[PDB]
């Protein structure tokens, strides 16, 4: 399949080179897994989500996304036209109020609900979860990260925004998730982007075009839109077969565009997303 004309953050990661237009991906677009954004919740009514989504878990007063950013990020993994796994199941878990905030115990709470969750949910084949959110390192954020993915659920991670080693963020140090770091258009990393020796991979994050509340879309940047780029591409390639939730995040890495990026740290990965489609 290819969509004409998409957001470049899609077209990137199914090309081996920057700039260009058309994203190539394979029709089954993720059917039959489940990706989990927990984050400030998803606009479910959204035409682009075509009744693929649904809030299963709230821990506020409604299950609404009055923020935009977790129907941003759902966005990326599955809509329709902005979408990495086009055909996707995605479940809203709302950990972060409509200011985009929580606290920790809420976020933690929010993890265990899914490890336990998806035992209730038809998804044949495979649970993501993708958490485009983060704050000061936290050993209990950390191994409730580690608890999610040791349940059997691909855990993608923002590395965070602050232009630092992501070794003091959590639950981006978690070594056992899948951390994703942010590039640019012209596969430079993001400039806001952390680094480090903890960082698995890195995808589209700088102006990514994604669905927004109110029936709309918006263009923002952050290692919060590269994360749902890897974890709809980890939905895709776990409904195609090519890999399993325990292994995944190195799946990526292995088949990952390697060196193409520039302003990379000594000691960070110059691995960048690609689906490795072949019409
Ligand atoms: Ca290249
Ligand atoms: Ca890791």
């Amino acid at each position: 399949a290819a969509q004409t004309n998409a957001p470049w953050g899609l077209a990137r990661i199914s090309s081996t080179s920057p700039g260009t237009s058309t994203y190539y991906y394979d029709e089954s677009a993720g059917q039959g897994s489940c990706v989990y954004v927990i984050d400030t919740g998803i606009e479910a009514s959204h035409p682009e989500f075509e009744g693929r989504a649904q809030m299963v878990k709230t821990y506020y007063y409604s299950s609404r996304d009055g923020n935009g950013h977790g129907t941003h990020c759902a966005g990326t993994v599955g809509s329709r036209t902005y979408g990495v796994a086009k055909k996707t199941q995605l479940f809203g878990v709302k950990v972060l109020d409509d200011n985009g905030s929580g606290q920790y115990s809420t976020i933690i709470a929010g993890m265990d609900f899914v490890a336990s969750d998806k035992n209730n949910r038809n998804c044949p084949k495979g649970v993501v979860a993708s958490l485009s959110l983060g704050g000061g390192y936290s050993s209990s954020v950390n191994s409730a990260a580690a608890r999610l993915q040791s349940s059997g659920v691909m855990v993608a991670v923002a590395a965070g925004n602050n232009n630092a080693d992501a070794r003091n963020y959590s639950p981006a140090s978690e070594p056992s998730v899948c951390t994703v770091g942010a590039s640019d258009r012209y596969d430079r990393r993001s400039s806001f982007s952390n680094y480090g020796s903890v960082l698995d991979i890195f995808g589209p994050g700088t102006s990514i075009l994604s669905t927004w509340i109110g029936g709309s879309t918006r263009s923002i940047s952050g290692t919060s839109m590269a994360t749902p780029h890897v974890a709809g591409l980890a939905a895709y390639l776990m409904t195609l077969g090519k890999t399993t939730a325990a292994s995944a995040c190195r799946y990526i890495a292995d088949t990952a565009n390697k060196g193409d990026l520039s302003n990379i740290p000594f000691g960070t990965v110059n691995l960048l997303a690609y689906n490795n489609y072949q019409a």
